[PDB]
């Protein structure tokens, strides 16, 4: 289906940047932002400043080791999709 | 993308099941049922007994007004997907 499908989509891009370099589980900073920018560019705006990168990580970093690991990029996914519904 | 395109999927797939009865931005027990039968027939059992409806319902039905709303639904798809991908 369209859901399961979704589900598969959301696994599948959060693999492509997470295996980019070190821990192949889990987004480091760098990965985070070029999934932001390469992914969410009709929703986020472009990240381009080492504080926003910074910030952003805060915010999603839960058990704050400094990665956003899948638990932590599906509680993302969440917040983006919820504004999304908001919004319309 | 992709993903924006698996967001997208997420808020559709959600209206489509909230909308049939009631209160049209939740899901009440009979529309949580057929959302799973129809859209979830891969990767979940389909759902016959009311108890398992009923147990369903009560597990994601965090604010417990007996409806599942869109970030109850959200919460869902993050077991969905976590479960996933950690089968795999
Ligand atoms: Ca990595
Ligand atoms: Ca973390
Ligand atoms: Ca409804
Ligand atoms: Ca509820």
């Amino acid at each position: 289906s369209e859901l399961e499908k979704a589900v598969v989509a959301l696994i599948d891009v959060f693999h492509q940047y997470s295996g980019r370099e070190g821990d192949k589980h889990k987004l480091k900073k760098s990965e985070l932002k070029e999934l932001i920018n390469n992914e969410l560019s009709h929703f986020l705006e472009e990240i381009k400043e080492q504080e926003v990168v910074d910030k952003v990580m805060e915010t999603l970093d839960s058990d704050g080791d400094g990665e956003c690991d899948f638990q932590e990029f599906m509680a993302f996914v969440a917040m983006i999709t919820t504004a999304c519904h908001e919004f319309f």
